[PDB]
């Protein structure tokens, strides 16, 4: 049959308001955040949608997104479940820097290609990074599928889809087949890469999707779970097309 | 050995209007949830981490999990919910406030459905207030025991007989693999467990009180009967 799922990716904390490089740092969303979860979630109410599963990364931003979002529900009841394998591309040396200062010091050119390129991997991560050990002792990222020392120090686009690829085909797409109605709460590179392969998106195509924050994503598939036509916003189309130029413009000098 | 917590949610508005909330889906207020929130903060400054939460399918047992994960920056710990947990059903005294069905029925009768183990308190009906408000939830057409199955009222009795398979067949298995696991739930679903796991009489069981707000831990050995009696964590509280 016919298959609908709802995807999106969180609102902003602190270092969106200071434009800088998220990634595998987890910090909280902040005030408005919080604020856009809930917005998306009367979205959702509006349309009805009555949701059987909900997945999501172990980045706590994506967690309290989809706990907000249910709330606005009254379905705070559905399962939740969360892999790293969701967690938003992570950037390597580039964590904690400012986009706009790379802009300067590169260029505006190699900032985009940094961004939103499938191929180009990042600077790794050192152990001189002041949150390299923040992030890989911690707890959350030991019970899995690989040890410690596999994890990433950086990712290409075509990286994050090569690892959120295996949790897609065992976890998700099975519910899916089942006639569940699925949220998937992730962020703006992990659904870019789940977003090209479901679409069929070229190398070179996947370089000019941006995807809005805090706004609900409608993907809808045929009986071997690959896209119909391409992914739609729900809300305003002038306000959705001013926000997806807001995050184009953070590489802008 | 092992180790085991359990506790139960603060307040709402029927918990101060001296109502029955039961399978009614009530909401906590301000101070229900800084309760849980304060009692996240107590469980961080006992460097206490969850491998695996369990819940009723009621509200105001999961944002009490949600808000303490957040106090332990636990997030990412699985939840599990199920309406094996749920607070005793109270029948047609759902929603009825306290008080006035102690002039309708009598101090003795009502006192008697509340603390007893073995009485059943009158069934609800279609005709009750609330009653298309629980049956025709979704949450419980997808559940596992159908919809006519699901009690109409319970004893404090039955409460266990519905929990006792769930802690069987679920939670039991991964206390035995050695995960610290969290339950957040009810008063008399919490009352039922507790009276399994220490093995406390029918009447003992009548009189124990739990506080609210409060990690209630538990030592097990690997049968998972009781070490010793339950002890909960902190200080410095009353009533």
């Amino acid at each position: 049959s016919k298959y609908k799922l709802i995807m999106l990716r969180h609102g902003e904390g602190a270092w969106n308001k200071e434009n800088r490089f998220c990634s595998w740092v987890d910090q909280k969303l902040n005030s408005e955040g919080m604020e856009e979860a809930r917005n998306c979630g009367k979205q959702l109410k509006a349309l009805n949608f009555e949701f059987d599963l909900v997945f999501t990364s172990v980045l706590n931003r994506s967690i309290h997104t989809a706990w907000l979002i249910l709330e606005e529900l009254g379905q705070e009841w559905v399962p939740v479940e969360s892999s790293w394998r969701l967690n938003e591309r992570h950037y390597g040396a580039l964590i904690g820097l400012n986009r706009e200062q790379m802009a300067l010091n590169h260029g505006e050119e190699q900032v985009r290609l940094w961004r939103r390129s499938y191929n180009v991997t990042p600077p790794p991560i050192e152990e001189s990074h002041p949150y390299y050990q923040e992030i890989y002792n911690d707890r959350r990222y030991k019970v899995c599928d690989v040890p410690l020392d596999q994890l990433p120090r950086s990712e290409s686009l075509k990286d994050v889809l090569e690892r959120l690829l295996p949790y897609w085909n065992e976890r998700i797409a099975p519910e899916v087949l089942r006639g569940k109605t699925i949220l998937i709460s992730a962020h703006g590179n992990s659904s870019r890469a789940l977003l090209k392969h479901l679409e069929g998106i070229s190398d070179e195509d996947i370089i000019n999707i941006t995807l809005p924050t805090g706004v609900p994503i409608l993907l809808e598939l045929d009986e071997n779970l690959r896209a119909v036509g391409p992914h739609q916003f729900l809300g305003d189309q002038e306000a959705i097309q001013a926000a997806i130029k807001k995050v184009e413009d953070q590489g802008k000098v």
